[PDB]
């Protein structure tokens, strides 16, 4: 009941920084870098791993307030991350859940990273391209924060 899409970007940068700073740093990554995508994020529970809890605060004065994202798992000898969004207007009124894996992997010009997106609509309800394009576009705005970042500062939590 889901609409799965895979998708891949090719970076410069090697598999543990991108790695370090989407994971470990990116709630100190994504906040340094896209002020402008992101306002900031923080970890309730966990540090990004398996049983992790995220709690990301976006503009005050905005149309968006609060929001709760769940961590599935991160499998560092894979440098994979799996989380689901749980609430908040990620689903709208009208979605059930969406999910969200990415699995980064060293290429031939640095390491090429691919990310899945997983729309879970309910009962004929459906999930637009709209929906998932103005989220999707600043989720990947923020990895191409990052993305700058360690190539400028590959020093991220080593």
């Amino acid at each position: 009941g889901v609409y799965t899409f895979e998708n891949e970007f090719t970076s410069e940068i090697p598999p543990s920084r991108l790695f370090k700073a989407f994971v470990l740093d990116a709630d100190n990554l994504i906040p340094k870098i896209a002020p402008q995508a992101i306002k900031q994020a923080e970890i309730l529970e966990g540090n990004g791993g398996p049983g992790t809890i995220k709690k990301i605060t976006f503009g005050e004065g905005s149309q968006y307030g609060y929001v709760k994202h769940r961590i599935d798992s991160i499998d560092e000898a894979s440098y994979s991350y799996s989380y689901t969004l749980i609430e908040g207007d990620a689903l709208t009124d009208t979605i059930e859940k969406i999910s969200y894996e990415t699995k980064l992997v060293a290429c031939g010009s640095g390491s090429t990273i691919k990310s899945i997106s997983h729309y879970h609509t309910k009962g004929n309800i459906e999930i637009k391209e709209e929906h998932v394009k103005v989220g999707k576009e600043k989720a990947h705005g923020l990895f191409k924060l990052i993305e700058s970042y360690l190539k400028d500062h590959p020093d991220a939590y080593n």
